[PDB]
């Protein structure tokens, strides 16, 4: 491996915030590799009891090898935080090109939902169940492909609630978000929510509300504006069913005619 620490980095602009610490555009001082370093407070990872998912994230995201998903290179530790270290996704999150644009094309979502679909094929083969698949976690590469990255909430299939509690329910299907036992379904039911919200430009069940949200998913509660495609339409409504076995698997997907016909391969 190699032990990497702070001095070995010339640290850059801040990238962005998570909850437990920024991440930070960063240079690696003998070979200036360019590469994202995410800091994590430890004193806040403990008070909040997640430092488990902090393992899942490293054990899970360093042995995964996908152009589609973001790489994690490895991580070190100081007195106060723990430093990870990342592939550097320069055109940044598919949620800042949301807020960009308001919402994409069908060619652009297609295409994005196919690499998501390709990304998450690679995982479920390996039974790895993302969970927290959501625009602020999706990276763009230079040349514009889509990252999976985030892997905090990932977990291997069977799994039933598996850490704390809930903040933005948007992109969770039922089963997770009333506590009973999922798999890779989960992760299904989130490339429907996307590809809604890639096309609409707010999530379906979005409401001013957790409590109102919560509600929203478990009935399935989500109308289209008139501009979606009946072929679109088609697609997201295969991936929102309650039942998670009824939501078809990624081939399916990946084949249907909408994708077909929109996707840039
Ligand atoms: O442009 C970004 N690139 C990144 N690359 C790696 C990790 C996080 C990022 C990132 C994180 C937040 C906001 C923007 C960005």
């Amino acid at each position: 491996k190699r032990q990497w620490a702070l001095e070995d980095f010339e640290i850059g602009r801040p990238l962005g915030k998570g909850k437990f610490g920024n991440v930070y555009l960063a240079r690696e001082k003998q070979s200036k590799f360019i590469l994202a370093l995410k800091v994590l407070f430890k004193a806040q990872l403990e008070k909040a009891g997640v430092e488990h998912q902090l393992r899942r994230e490293v054990e899970i995201q360093s042995h995964l090898r996908h152009p589609n998903i973001l790489r994690l290179y490895g991580y070190f530790h100081d007195a106060t935080r723990v430093y990870l270290i990342l592939e550097y996704a320069p055109l940044g999150t598919v949620y800042r090109e949301l807020q960009k644009l308001s919402k994409f094309d069908e060619q652009r979502t297609a295409t994005y939902i196919t690499e998501l679909a390709n990304a998450l094929s690679y995982c479920h083969s390996k039974r790895v169940i993302h969970r927290d698949i959501k625009p602020e976690n999706l990276l763009l590469g230079s040349a514009g492909e889509l990252k999976i990255a985030d892997f905090g909430w990932s977990v291997h299939a069977p799994s039933s609630r598996r850490t704390t509690l809930c903040g933005t329910l948007d992109y969770l299907p039922p089963e997770m978000i009333e506590g009973r036992m999922h798999d890779e379904k989960v992760d299904l039911w989130s490339l429907g929510v996307l590809c809604y919200e890639f096309l609409v430009g707010k999530p379906p069940f979005e409401a001013n509300t957790y409590q109102e949200t919560y509600k929203r998913i478990s009935r399935v509660e989500f109308t289209f504006p008139d501009f979606v495609t009946e072929g679109a339409r088609d697609l997201i409504s295969r991936l929102l069913k309650h039942n998670p076995s009824q939501r078809p698997m990624l081939r399916e997907v990946l084949e249907h005619p909408w994708i077909t016909a929109n996707s840039s391969k």
